[PDB]
Formats: C-alpha cells, sequence, structure tokens
C-alpha cells in the first residue's frame, strides 16, 4: 500500500531536517529555526493524524472503537494543516522584504523577529482552529456523518477556508508576483536560481493543496458520492505536502545535502 510509504517519507524527511538543523553549527540562523518549526508541524501532522487516516481507509471509512477521538483528530488535522499553510505564507512574506529591502531587513533582522514570527503564525493557527473542540464534542453531529469521522459544519467549512487557504493564498500570489518583479528589475545567476526555486515551491504548494480546498468548498456551496471519492484522494494529495515541504525547502542547500548523507 502506498500510504505507509507516505507516512514513512513524512516521518523520515522531517526527522532528517530537524537533525540537520540541530547538529550543525552553521545552520543555526533565524530562518532555519522557522524551518525547524515547519518541520516540527509537518512531523506532528504525519505522526498523529495521517496513520489514523490510513486506519480509517482500512476499515472502509468506518471509525475505530473510541468515538471521542473524532473531534480531537479533526482538531489536530486542521491545526497542523493551517500551521503549515501560514508557515509557508510567512516564509514568502519574509522573503519579499528580504529581497525588496535587503539592508533594512538585515538591520531589523533579529532573534526577536523570528520568535515573534513563530508565535504569530501559531497564534493565528490556534485561533482559526479554536471552535472545533468547543463545539465538536458538544454536538456529535458536527463531527460525524453517515458513521464516518468528518466535520459537517457548513458555515465553518466556508469561512474557515476563507482565512486559511484563500486570504493566505491571495497573500501568497501577490507576494510571488511582487518578488518575481523584484528579482528581475554574475549576480543574475543567483537571482535566476532564486526565481526558479520560488516558482517551484509556490506552484507545488498551490497544485497540492488547492484541489482539496476547491472540492471542499464545492461540496458545500453546490455529485455527492463523486465529490466524496475525490476528497478521499485529494486529502492525501494534500497530506503528501508534509513529505515534500522539507525536501523542497532544505535540499537546495549543500549543508542539508551533506547532513542528509551523514
Ligand atoms: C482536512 N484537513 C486537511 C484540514 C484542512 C483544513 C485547514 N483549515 C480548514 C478549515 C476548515 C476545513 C478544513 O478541512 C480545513
Amino acid at each position: 500500500l502506498l500510504t505507509a510509504v507516505v507516512i514513512i517519507l513524512t516521518i523520515a524527511g522531517n526527522i532528517l531536517v530537524i537533525m540537520a538543523v540541530s547538529l550543525e553549527k552553521k545552520l543555526q540562523n533565524a530562518t532555519n529555526y522557522f524551518l525547524m518549526s515547519l518541520a516540527i508541524a509537518d512531523m506532528l501532522l504525519g505522526f498523529l493524524v495521517m496513520p489514523v487516516s490510513m486506519l480509517t481507509i482500512l476499515y472502509g471509512y468506518r471509525w475505530p472503537l473510541p468515538s471521542k477521538l473524532c473531534a480531537v483528530w479533526i482538531y489536530l488535522d486542521v491545526l497542523f494543516s493551517t500551521a503549515s499553510i501560514m508557515h509557508l505564507c510567512a516564509i514568502s512574506l519574509d522573503r519579499y522584504v528580504a529581497i525588496q529591502n535587503p539592508i533594512h531587513h538585515s538591520r531589523f533582522n533579529s532573534r526577536t523577529k523570528a520568535f515573534l514570527k513563530i508565535i504569530a503564525v501559531w497564534t493565528i493557527s490556534v485561533g482559526i482552529s479554536m471552535p472545533i473542540p468547543v463545539f465538536g464534542l458538544q454536538d456529535d453531529s458536527k463531527v460525524f456523518k453517515e458513521g464516518s469521522c468528518l466535520l459537517a459544519d457548513d458555515n465553518f467549512v466556508l469561512i474557515g477556508s476563507f482565512v486559511s487557504f484563500f486570504i493566505p493564498l491571495t497573500i501568497m500570489v501577490i507576494t510571488y508576483f511582487l518578488t518575481i518583479k523584484s528579482l528581475q528589475k554574475q549576480s543574475i545567476s543567483n537571482e535566476q536560481k532564486a526565481c526558479k526555486v520560488l516558482g517551484i515551491v509556490f506552484f507545488l504548494f498551490v497544485v497540492m493543496w488547492c484541489p482539496f480546498f476547491i472540492t471542499n468548498i464545492m461540496a458545500v456551496i453546490c455529485n455527492e458520492d463523486v465529490i466524496g471519492a475525490l476528497l478521499n484522494v485529494f486529502v492525501w494529495i494534500g497530506y503528501l505536502s508534509s513529505a515534500v515541504n522539507p525536501l523542497v525547502y532544505t535540499l537546495f542547500n549543500k549543508t542539508y545535502r551533506s547532513a542528509f548523507s551523514r
């Protein structure tokens, strides 16, 4: 089965990135700490949420014995997915100011800025995910449907995606446009490599996560069986981003390539 492969890849990649950050004195800078936070969030996603999803697949999408695990499982899934998404959004926003104003960004760059960045993204992720255990356990219908564990709150699914993958998405495309504008208008080879890396990262993020959110919104604003079957695969397409984020955010460095090979 090609789902155990996904969980193994997620765990191994995030563990290796955390090891590379921790064991190398040359990689302890303000950006790599945020990258390690991304790795931690992706590892938690791949360890706590994904194998339970494979177990749900193995039982024909019939929940295992403890019914109380559904609401907390949805909480953890949404929390870690949002944490990854606005981690990427913060990375893009930080790169825009690093490229447009390098001197001022370096002058204002500090450990305090990185800690503020981390707490800001995690605080927004916590605020977005807040109602799920408050109301998911108060009413079992909001987290169950036809005997399968899935959230069935139409209003939250519509607005809760409008501040998780559509306002962050608008920010990310605007930032991508402004950065490719900035990097183009001996030192040009570095800028070309940076533009290529930014394009690969942005387009992979969009192509992996956008299908799931698009069909999720289409399942509410609008077929039901087809859309559900599509969601069942697109959620794992999105989960695979946790196994792709470390490799595309770290392996372009020779230090990370050497550490992975050690
Ligand atoms: C299913 N899982 C990949 C979580 C994705 C998610 C992030 N934020 C949300 C807000 C509402 C409904 C959701 O599925 C989400």
